[PDB]
């Protein structure tokens, strides 16, 4: 079985080259299902396409990516070592390297997802960004929102999962915990480090911060 | 040396196929040491097995994984781009993608380790979960424990390393800092965002949270 | 184009072997630009070298790494699935696995960067460590500094980027948020979980922590 199915991977790689896809190495490509694509698609080494996948025009997929049952709009750039499962990307999204989209990730036009970021059942609005070290689960995020490094939707209480809704034009400071269910109004700002347990008004700053203090001459243990 | 040792990798890949291992691509497989395996093992592209490794039955290892000196029980699923070194997994553990187990990681039956999670000298009990963006070092974690996204054992003070002990049936809220040495009693709940500096009683909620407030009409700088 | 340029990758791999580089698999190596190297360099599977790259002696590069326009000093160890772009590493740095250095990352002698750590326009001093789940952007970090898991430079306010400066001999507790622009004096200690909004004095402990409390007999929802 193994050698035979490996041969069928060469066939596919070859047919893809003939149909105008740029494969960096046809010997390091795997298609387990069906791929539909537009023009000028570029696929790097060690990519694996699973299930039923569709790529628009000029999509670029970097080394090591795994894309399963997903829809990827024109001009998207998927950077190295990014895993995508049952997600939809609109045109001109940039994700990765080291991004992980679980089923139900919906990215709107121009959205950005950076390194060590995970999405599941979450929509990221147009031009919105989640650049670092973040989990967004069971969330609606509006357009032109900035999701600071370290932000986490607390969506699961051990019994049920609950929905977070963030409005347009929101700035989420780093290391914010969004305790679901919670809604953050359009234009609001969440201070870095905030534990958000209550709805935030439009154009409001939400904060839950102890003033910084200092003790002089502190010796660490030797 | 290089071409010769590459040939010896083909030999191994071939012998593994003959012995009933399912290798997705024998040309993208590396065994640097010895592998013992049960029946129905499936190994994807670009896996590297190092040192002395043993896999039970029906173990599935996804693309890009690196497994060194480890013991992996029956039915485990190791997802893509996961690195495992000197770890033991009981039956039916699921780890990755992008998990990183350092020496001394001990996972008990059915345990789960998600993306961007690191373990070192830490035991994860039966059916317990650490799904996201977490470091567990020098820790004992009991059975049926949930470790929320963003949790970190503070195990090292710049001089020494100290042990964290979490009991059975504990819910660790997201972004908890466990300041070692510390013990959290069976059934307890740690509120999201808590800095745990003192032992937590059985069935207790521990919390260290400033009430959320809000200022109206907050303008961000242009 | 594809098959022809693939052939030129074999040529390069072959020339590199002749020039004394240890390539684990010449069929899984890609050079897109120019590589200069010293003696005893070891390069594992699925590495991609981009732009103009220089490696000192005895550099070891693990599986899946992507290195572009970078300078890597003698004795460095780059662990698996690490992405490096426009960075300089001094001698004896260890980075990865799963590290991500963006342009302007400058690592001084013996520095360490661990899993799920991102640097951009940031200097890491001699013997300094950032082992886990951290973003350092637009930062100066001195020598013999420990950057705890979960630390984040808050460098961007939605309008501008600002600089964080950490002195020599500083201990940054886990999950610290550094709100830029901010300076932390030589020898200081930041308590785990602190939101640093004000400059920290030399040899001072900075802290912003609510005392832990506990409520007895807390039932989670069923
Ligand atoms: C420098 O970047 C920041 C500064 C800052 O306050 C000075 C805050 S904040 O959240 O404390 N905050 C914010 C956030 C955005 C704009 C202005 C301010 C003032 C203040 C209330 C956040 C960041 N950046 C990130 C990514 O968190
Ligand atoms: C919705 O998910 C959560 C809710 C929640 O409080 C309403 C808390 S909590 O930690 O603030 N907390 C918890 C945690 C579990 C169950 C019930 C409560 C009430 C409260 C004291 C935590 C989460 N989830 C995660 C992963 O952190
Ligand atoms: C056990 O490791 C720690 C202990 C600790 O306090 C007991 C603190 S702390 O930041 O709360 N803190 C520190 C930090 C370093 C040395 C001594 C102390 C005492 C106290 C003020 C931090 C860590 N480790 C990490 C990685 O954060």
């Amino acid at each position: 079985l193994s050698r035979l199915e490996r041969v069928y991977q060469s066939e596919q790689a070859e047919k893809l080259l003939l149909a105008g896809v740029m494969l960096r190495d046809p010997a390091r490509f795997d298609l387990r299902g069906t791929l539909t694509h537009g023009r000028d698609v570029e696929i790097d080494t060690n990519v694996i396409i699973e299930g039923n996948v569709t790529l628009g025009h000029r999509v670029k997929i970097g080394t090591g990516c795994v894309i399963k049952n997903s829809v990827i709009g024109d001009d998207c750039e998927i950077s190295p070592y990014t895993v995508v499962e049952d997600a939809n990307l609109a045109a001109a999204c940039t994700i990765g390297p080291f991004a992980r989209l679980r089923p139900g990730a919906e990215l709107l036009e121009g959205a950005h997802v950076g390194n060590f970021v995970e999405m599941k059942k979450a929509r990221l609005g147009k031009g919105s960004k989640a650049g670092h070290l973040t989990y967004l689960g069971d969330a609606e995020i509006g357009d032109n929102v900035n999701i600071g490094a370290g932000t986490i939707t607390c969506n699961y209480d051990g019994a049920n999962k609950f929905k977070t809704i963030i409005g347009d034009d929101v700035f989420v400071g780093s290391d914010t915990q969004l305790v679901a269910p919670v809604t953050v109004g359009k234009g609001a700002t969440i201070a870095a480090g905030t534990t958000v347990t209550r709805n935030v008004g439009e154009n409001a700053l939400a904060i839950s911060r102890v003033p910084q203090t200092q003790k002089e001459g502190w010796r660490r243990p030797v």
